[PDB]
């Protein structure tokens, strides 16, 4: 036939393919997600999420030593609490879980990059990401609680403090709350566009989440792209540092979008639900581990993140996948 | 505190929710792949594809008439071959598999839209997706089949000719071929964007695809964005009435950006890697099936496609899931 | 001939029209606009408006259990005034018409999206939007006015205070009134983009109000699409929840350039005069009712809407016409 | 209160918002359609459309003078046959009635602008838009006739040969027929974006179309917003002078993205079916006639058509409405 | 201070710094030039690019090897002519000086990706880019020759012809010449924007290019960036496979407007010139060589190159500064 | 050959090429950075910097009237003190060196356009470019003295307060200080986008920057094209007249992209380690050092440059190469 052009010209051998790669993939683009458990003695595997155990606080130290041997950058830290209350007060507690896995890590490893994740559906005895009123979570209230659990997270050493709470003006509350306790350095990594999704039922698992309904209230609409931009764009509007898409790997829409709407970084987060699907299709033998973990990661850089924040990270890391 | 701008106030309740849902999935945006096997007698499990079956030719007016009774508005076919060879020919032979498909289908139906898949991957010895050369799969030599395999199929009743080949220049070839048979109303609906991915391997057990290497010198890298959009208005360019990404799920960010790149019908390839991942994790109890699966569809619908492959089709259908 | 596009292919069938048809309508996309009058027995058939009636407050109960019933998901509370006065202070009188109006509709059904009108031309002897001083409609004693009737009717229990009176700064100041009287929840639907239109006509019979004039010194000009993306991007700026084009019909260039401008909802108001027009031309046998009403709200989404104020809404609910 | 921006400064008189009036609408944006019936004495009334007759033949000369006189600058001719058979060839005889209402118009006014429909459907026995095959309406069969018929259109003295089939490739084949037979210099106003609409119902009346069934084969979905742009653009691509949208009063947001995607002028059709809305809906007294012709008008100029086909247009001249 | 926004934040240390860092510079974004001297037998260096040596084609099969090993995954080939003439005919010859080096090359390292300069100036007594007329370097005659080298080094093993000549339709000569002879699967690397620089002046000392005056009548001007673009485009609709900026250095704004422009890969020349003024500065001290060859490759990349042609790949390869 | 488009045509003469060459470069266009040494008494050459010397405080008078009589028409003042100290306070003394070469500018040519850079690591003991703290360089506390250096260089005639200390807010804090000493008219020039490059080896020697680490933790990470954009846009939104790239050699895909989002004058630094790179490969006879001058220059002015700071700016003025 007659054909000028032949895309196929340039995927003739693994070299030209190589050369023509668009996009690639580092151990500098992962974040990795660590569940540090109080008052426990023995590492406990979580089910739903094959090869992930909860890190016994008193093992801390070894396994973020482990982790930045492995040549992790980072890490965002999940407590599983065993003080809960109304309010997830322990939250804010200048020595409570959250305080304490800041401080443990960067006294450890003083260049370990620790993203704090900044919520309290782990300290609540109802499971949700705030302070439950007649009304459903109150925004003000859990705004209030945002703040000062900020400073004690900066005062225990995070380097960014990551609202997941998907309250209205958490970004802006947490800015306050940071300068005027002389933390006007320590960074904010917004969980900015973060949906009300069905993908974090492993996650909850894992980290103790005691809760029975939804977030539905205050977590966003899957649906709702044009929502989804504008979340990120007033996180941006208030000072965040970093930006993100939350879950990641079903929503590389969103990500490219807001890739196009912001000069600021975006990071992008591959949820439990994802990490499960892949580890028990491969344990199913249905698909190669290594290569649909490496192809999703690619996707999520593909779309337009700058950071991923993964489970697979440490095994990557040691098995030198990525380097 | 200090908020004009409050995104939960649409959030407060689930009549408010639906009210300011942005993006719709309906019956209508599914197509159901369907693979047929002839030569045999029972029903046959798809091992990788949990709830999958190849169904036997002599059963296959039944089942069409039980998809089209569900709902079902099209199918896309696939069949298992007993007649492989080194060119794939059975494809086009006026009476092969590939046109006794369509024939049975249609006339069972008259009103389901048949999609014919279009290629040589389930015909050939060798499992390749054309005529091999010492060069590796032969270009030119594929494009003249995938013609003569579209007159037959269109001749059999198909309602689109689906060119899954990655062959540079198979729509073009594909649209002279049936305009001069006199099928010039005859559709083409292209696999336009299709990369060489690691998620097929659920398919390739379904349709018994008997490859030992793998596609990526036609099927494009999973990693290149602008390239991805070249592939499909190429095949704009061509005459294709209708643009395809796939994989899907982990592709939004390419369908998104198509989108925005024409004015044409964009369909988009739940692949069975996902539906694996999807089934497995729900099997391991890990997630809910239906909350995922309709996540997923829905947040590939967001992103921008017009119409959804996807093997969970019937059962959203028949459990009335989605009407 | 020859020719490689042919849009006709897709055309074929009710099938395949079906699978490309690009916009959707659902029962959800409609608000209903409803008429109560107090101090009456009987329900007042409008002439201008062939099917509609004013809803005896004394019924109001039970026809918004009707509505409810019937799938409706949203009202919009128009009053027919039995004590207008200069300043149509009725309208913020905690007990008066437009909070009783509210205060039936929720307590009635809880789950129902009220959403109260926002303006006095219905409570004034005059028949204007506002307060009339020396100079004409008087802007800022009037914002005074619509803060106060926002804070009772958000008492009352409105979901939405939607202001009507084509007053600048109206969503500002019903934002502050609102904020500061402890309803930071309450959501504005801002009559945003409102034009000075000629198809109003049977809505001021079916409402009662008393103008002689005309309101083109604040509704804003047909002519001009600039000045109509200001008004709404204005409100947008004071932190409308949604926007909205009033008229919808003769719009549509309107709403599609405040869709490509904002991220916020848009709302279209298929005016008074849309549904006379249709409804006479039926009587008369000149159109099909129904397949003309489905494609003026069908063309109304097209544009861009994401919600539609539409009379024709419990019919089209409880014929089952749309779901 | 504090508003530096205030809208209403600009609509506090009749000189100011006539000084910043964006659109303008005059006679010469109007092109006027005109129904001619053959061998026929008296004028006919059209019941669904108030206001309108059939003009007979024998009285077209002195009608055209009237309609000129009046300063209407256009028509757009439509014949209502006795000659109708199972191809409509009445339409391309030489001196069939499309040949002659051409002709007695050019002869009777020659700096009348005379556009000549061009299509089957009121020649037709079956009353479709071309000729039927066991298919439906045939493209190809159809698009030979459609250039015999602008040639013999085109010889009688028509300015633009406007087709109306609804057929791929229409404006290609009538450039390619008019060129041959040495009318290069005869435009092409082309119905480019024709939707499969139900407001044609009067305008069928009117020329006598005798259809049983529908159109929705080949004129195309109302919903398809994308699909219509492509479907004008391809007619630019073709050569077509002039494009249309039709309908244009409930496609605003057509008219309005079109004009964005192309230099070309673009016509807009107020349909047979929005004259009667009007029409009856004044007759019912439920709207003035005048303001919402005007209004309705000037929205269509607004979204950015540059001529609009109105049956409005000769009232509005004669009574000095337009100028 | 008052400052939400502090971009220092994310700039405190090295590992905040790398998490962060936008763009990537890897050993597969370099392609190496290599200069291949005839009929000789000793390296000879070239005294303009230090560490720069012809290679004496003896030598090729093992400095191709070296090369290799390093990790280089291409070369772009420049012979020193002993065989020069009017025409530069050596470069058509079957065994002439150009389509040895890339023989010697595929052979030697089947898998090493050659791109083989396609040019006259290095075999032209004049030294000249071409066939020389009154007229001056004749455009047309220069094509049929051009397209003669391509067949014949395409015959050799080359995977891609280069054509510098800065001829109009090169791209398109040499895409139909290749074809007509059956090499339709070689690819065209076009310098399809190649600026007349003064930076040039160490590659004529390397390469042997015999010009007395210069090459302004067809390389184009440094000064037109609209230019630039265009020249660009007319390659990318002839044909080629990769497009060029030539110069790269001083030439990053064409390169970002270029990469806005097309989908194209895009290579970037780092020229002799480049080369030279990096290491002389080096040599007398006054920067860091590597420091500054290591921004100045990332400055590239940054600015949108796919691949960039750099004479400090090797170095960068051996001293494994790039992996 | 048949080509319609061929760029060439252009290209034929001398004259050809002038006529249609898109950029021009003048004498207007570039600022000439001034070295200027306190107690001393010979010039001393700058040996990384071939052709520059530090001007003797007690000849700046006899220089500032040289450089205004070649054309020179601003200049950039940078000093070399003799009074270091831990703060660099010797900056803001109103009569220490920064005060007094812009004084002894101003007085001497009263129209010479006098930019005095901003900064300290010239006065620092530990050549950092503020005030060093236990955490780095603090910004807050630089910010402080870099408004009150700007009221003295104000105060001393300087037309420009030029900030290179690459600290946050940096524009703010000066135009705030300006303004309240009553320097309201004073112009800033910020280096809104200065990259911690490796180009400034020849500056430091130059202007005795006495610091052993780096300014990685203020200046911006050359790699990042996204926050080097946002870094202009801050700056722009602080209040600065003219904007800047730095380094601006391998940086022209920022000055482009910075174009395309301002309006706003951008100026570009040809840096010290960009100077030095063409004076040692012209020593070294490599380059034509006029020719490269120029083009280099050229290149700055094509990507969008307003403004270029350039030390080959007084020879081209005295050997009349620019005008
Ligand atoms: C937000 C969502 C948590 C929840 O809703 O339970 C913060 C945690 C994100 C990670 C969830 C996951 O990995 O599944
Ligand atoms: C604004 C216009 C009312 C008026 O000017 O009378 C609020 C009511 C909109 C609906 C009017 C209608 O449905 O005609
Ligand atoms: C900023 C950079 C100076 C440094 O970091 O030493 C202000 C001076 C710019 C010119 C540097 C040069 O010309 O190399
Ligand atoms: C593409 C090639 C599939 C393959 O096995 O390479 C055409 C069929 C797509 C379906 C694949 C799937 O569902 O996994
Ligand atoms: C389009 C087809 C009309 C039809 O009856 O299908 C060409 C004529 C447009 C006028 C229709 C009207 O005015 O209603
Ligand atoms: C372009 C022409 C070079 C010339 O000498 O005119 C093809 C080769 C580019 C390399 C030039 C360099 O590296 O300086
Ligand atoms: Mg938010
Ligand atoms: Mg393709
Ligand atoms: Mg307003
Ligand atoms: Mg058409
Ligand atoms: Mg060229
Ligand atoms: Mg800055
Ligand atoms: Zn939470
Ligand atoms: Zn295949
Ligand atoms: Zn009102
Ligand atoms: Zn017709
Ligand atoms: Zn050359
Ligand atoms: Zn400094």
């Amino acid at each position: 036939t007659d054909l000028i052009q032949r895309p196929r010209r340039l995927r003739k051998s693994p070299a030209l393919r190589a050369m023509f790669e668009e996009t690639t993939l580092s151990l500098n683009d992962l974040v990795l997600p660590i569940f540090v458990e109080e008052e426990i003695d023995d590492y406990k595997a979580v089910e739903a999420m094959p090869g992930v155990m909860r890190i016994p606080e008193k093992h801390l130290a070894r396994e973020i030593e482990r982790i930045a041997n492995a040549g992790i950058r980072s890490v965002m830290t999940f407590g599983i609490s065993h003080h809960t209350d109304e309010t997830g007060s322990d939250a804010w507690r200048e020595d409570g879980l959250v305080a304490r896995m800041s401080r443990i890590c960067k006294q450890t490893v003083p260049e370990m990059i620790v993203m704090s994740d900044t919520c309290f559906c782990e300290y609540t005895s109802h499971g949700h990401c705030g302070v439950l009123c007649e009304h459903g979570v109150d925004n003000d209230a859990t705004l209030e609680n945002l703040g000062k659990q900020a400073v004690v997270a900066a005062a225990a050493g995070a380097d960014f403090i990551a609202p997941s709470a998907a309250m209205d003006g958490q970004v802006q509350a947490i800015r306050q709350a940071l300068d005027a306790a002389g933390f006007k350095d320590t960074a904010i990594m917004s969980y900015s566009t973060k949906f009300a999704s069905s993908f974090y039922g492993p996650f909850r698992e894992a980290a103790g989440s005691a809760l029975k309904g939804d977030r539905k209230s205050y977590q966003m609409n899957p649906m709702n792209r044009r929502e989804a931009i504008r979340e990120s764009l007033l996180d941006e509007a208030q000072g965040a540092d970093c930006l993100m898409v939350k879950p990641a790997g079903a929503y590389l829409d969103i990500v490219r979008e807001l890739r196009e709407r912001t000069e600021l970084p975006i990071g992008a987060y591959q949820v439990s639900g994802e990490y499960a699907m892949i580890k028990f299709a491969a344990l199913a033998g249905a698909i190669d581990e290594e290569k649909v973990v490496l192809e999703s990661l690619g996707s999520i850089k593909r779309a337009g993140a700058d950071l991923i924040f993964s489970y697979f990270a440490l095994d990557l890391a040691e098995k030198k996948i990525l380097r």
